[PDB]
């Protein structure tokens, strides 16, 4: 149903809110929720862990079956699988992990995947333990994505910094 509410409008197609992406998925019932995935779709911690646990592990079981037959994704790539109880579809997107020496330039390719969907609920790619500068990730999102993206950022201090920095 895509019933998003409480978002700050950054541009004509990018919105942001201080919220857990899992609680937003349950309230909004989006067509697409983006996962902050890794290439073997191992959803143990962070955003992926929170989404998988909200599916009661159904996301991990389906992801393991996909990897068995198809192998790992590439950094900057994506894969549409079921959204289970959270969304119609889950778009698993692999942003670069700069804390593990991956190339930050591939962050643009990661966001380009969003342009295949009219509207998406998404986390801020390559932030948290993946190490990218969160202000840089938001700029790559705004400059790359054309479709309507609702960013859920589950940390008040980071949210307040991103908004303040964007409004400079
Ligand atoms: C920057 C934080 C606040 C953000 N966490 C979140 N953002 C939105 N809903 C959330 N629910 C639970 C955590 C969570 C974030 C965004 C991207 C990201 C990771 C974390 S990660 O470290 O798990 C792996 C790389 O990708």
């Amino acid at each position: 149903v895509n019933s998003f509410s409480g978002y700050l409008k950054l541009t004509d197609n990018v919105y942001i809110k201080n919220a857990d992406i899992v609680e937003e998925a349950k309230k909004v019932k989006p067509t697409v929720v983006v996962n902050a995935a890794n290439v073997y779709l191992k959803h143990g911690g962070g955003v992926a862990g929170a989404l998988n646990k909200a599916t009661n592990n159904a996301m991990q079981v389906e992801s393991d079956d996909y990897i068995a037959t198809n192998g790992p994704l590439k950094v900057g790539g994506s894969c549409v699988l079921s959204g289970h109880n959270l969304a119609k579809h889950c778009l698993h997107v692999v942003g670069p992990n700069v804390n593990k020496g991956e190339d930050i330039q591939l962050l643009k390719s990661a966001y380009e995947n969003f342009n295949q969907h009219e509207v998406l609920l998404a986390p801020l790619l390559s932030a948290g333990i993946f190490g990218a500068d969160p202000i840089h990730s938001l700029r790559v999102c705004v400059d790359t994505v054309r479709t309507n993206v609702y960013l859920a950022v589950f940390d008040k201090n980071l949210y307040d910094k991103l908004v303040s920095s964007f409004l400079e």
